């Protein structure tokens, strides 16, 4: 996968791929032919709950666009909230990043709202090992 | 819903069930015991694209939270374009309502942009026929 070259989800489709954004939250992502997004996301935003445990993460893509998906439970930590980002893929300055706006869904003060926000995640080359072992 | 704790445990540890937005839009979904939402989508949307055709929907559900997301190609209409919404189950008049804020990303005159709304969706009870012949 060139990032310097991205086309479209399909660039980065079959195999995984991994993500951070501005606030330090990563993910790690399965794209595969039938336009379905598979996935894992870990948050470190500061002042959040359900930090540094990974999550379960769904979605879909159309062309460079997409959509996913967060419930913050994973049986490690429960924030009893939502997440869901929209928006796209691009090449920016020789990598590619994901643009997308969000929206949380949790139990507020006087009930249920919404937070709005947005966050743009760079592509992250995988490292490598010649084993398991130091 | 205490009373879900007396009942059997294979129907309530999973959903399965339909919902009908304000514009007429409707979704199938099954949430699973593990949070995983499949579905599929129906836009029907007033003067919209990729109407009357089923367009794959995935999401995840955390307590009475959840999150749901729908790319615009199913090979019958391609939209070039995804949704995403957030929002939360209640109760209200005896049913079951889900409300929710969305994100549609899309190809703009200048570029790719995000256009922002609210849906909610009511519940929408299964008819059920004799057989597929006869009612």
């Amino acid at each position: 996968f060139d990032a310097s070259n991205f086309k479209d989800f399909s660039s980065i489709a079959s195999a995984s791929s991994s993500w951070q954004n501005q606030s330090g939250s990563t993910m790690i992502i399965q794209v595969d032919s039938f336009g379905n997004v598979s996935g894992q996301y870990v948050n470190r935003a500061q002042g959040t709950g359900c930090q540094n445990s990974p999550y379960p993460l769904t979605g879909r893509v159309n062309g460079t666009f997409i959509a996913f998906s967060v419930g913050w439970n994973n049986s490690t930590e429960n924030c009893n909230s939502a997440t869901g980002w929209t928006g796209y893929a691009q090449v920016n300055g020789n990598n590619t990043e994901i643009v997308t706006s969000w929206n949380l869904a949790y139990e507020g003060g006087s009930g249920p709202a919404i937070e709005q926000g947005q966050d743009t995640f760079q592509y992250v080359p995988t490292t490598e090992n010649k084993s398991l072992l130091k």
